[PDB]
């Protein structure tokens, strides 16, 4: 994965945001994104710009006409994918079209870089033919300003999730926080999620780099932590004391 | 007939509603529907929406243009069949064109799902050529809200997730299979992924509801399996033996 060398282009993936946070803040994260599977083909949006005349009479040597860049447009993105009405992601796509709210969608190139736009579905189609797979074709009109893949350009990642083990004694409505950290001294594009393995003895309220546990019942259970896309994981045990 | 997998599109049929009840209620029944047999080519109408400008003079970030989804349209659906005027149903189609009253027509795909639209015939053509069959081409302009296939999809999920624990026999390359199954009445959307917490003593090879786990160096690794729902997870314990 070298973002400084030409890439063949195969393996490009497409995801749609469904969370509530800032899509532009953590685009490399894949936590609140649903993948659209089996994209037959994809053509991304085009960044256009309407020109404005910038030539007045007072200017000398008026033989040549001059223009300047005005308002920029993000263009329309098209993609056709295999038609599976019963697969999660297509149902969300038609719900998005029927509602019409502006949502964020990103494309993960086979380069270690992502490209996320915001837009709404402007066209929905279908191509049913024998001797060939049925393909659903979607067109999306982008709004606002996109987050180009050339903006961040400074991704960092190393090996490991440090997390303090044990944490046995758990009392007072439990509700204790346990410290988590990354290996590259902390400086990365972070992403992670955790949840109790049983949910009958304890539950978690992960919010902002701190994992807080509150328990309901006694027993031994281990909570997992998964690094967003999941390139690393960790496990920490909890033993709910009677008193 | 699995709606969660792509289909070859061969065998798609077309029906026109003839009864008096509501077609939108039960479009899976072929009671009051007339079949238009011998379909040569078919192309369903595309769903489209007109864009309405959403740019205000007093807002910031004027370097880019923004718009929004406006009014949807159901497009024009075309299909060419063989010319058999004596066959009932073609006469009904011609009478529908002559009277010009809006009616419902459904398409049966080889998935068990249907596509029922409402519209009026706006074009009737013919192509007479030697060494070829005489074809009748029909085009229907659709009105109102079409009943898409994805509106007939129901979701079954939750109730947790299960995986067989321990199985400490880890020796000589392993590639041991780990089975992850969902409890609720069989039917569910089984989206999941599992991750190795060490990546050195042992590794996982997630592949379609079966986890392939191999060992490299002796030690104790607990590997977590989580789900895309964001609530369900479990941890399986592995002891990679040197010999």
């Amino acid at each position: 994965p070298n973002p400084t060398m030409p890439v063949k282009g195969a393996g490009t993936t497409l995801w749609v945001y469904k969370g509530s946070g800032d899509p532009y803040a953590n685009p490399l994260s894949d936590v609140d994104w649903s993948r659209l599977a089996k994209v037959k083909d994809l053509t991304p949006g085009e960044l256009t710009a309407e020109s404005y005349d910038d030539s007045y009479l007072d200017d000398e040597d008026a033989d040549w006409t001059a223009t300047g860049q005005g308002q920029k447009s993000a263009g329309d993105t098209s993609f056709t994918l295999a038609w599976m009405p019963g697969e999660q992601g297509q149902q969300a796509l038609l719900a998005w079209f029927n509602e019409g709210d502006t949502r964020a969608y990103k494309i993960r190139f086979p380069n270690g870089t992502v490209d996320v736009f915001r837009g709404w579905v402007s066209s929905i189609g279908k191509a049913v033919t024998a001797k060939e797979v049925i393909t659903r074709t979607v067109k999306v009109t982008n709004v606002g300003r996109p987050s180009m893949a050339e903006d961040r350009s400074t991704v960092t990642a190393a090996t490991g999730m440090t997390v303090t083990p044990a944490s046995t004694s758990v009392v007072k409505g439990q509700s204790t926080t346990l410290t988590v950290a990354f290996q590259p001294e902390g400086v990365t594009d972070k992403s992670f999620r955790a949840v109790s393995a049983d949910k009958t003895k304890a539950t978690v309220s992960v919010s902002g780099m701190t994992i807080t546990v509150n328990g309901v019942a006694a027993g031994k259970v281990n909570i997992p932590v998964v690094s967003g896309n999941g390139e690393f994981a960790a496990v920490a045990e909890i033993t709910v004391t009677a008193s």
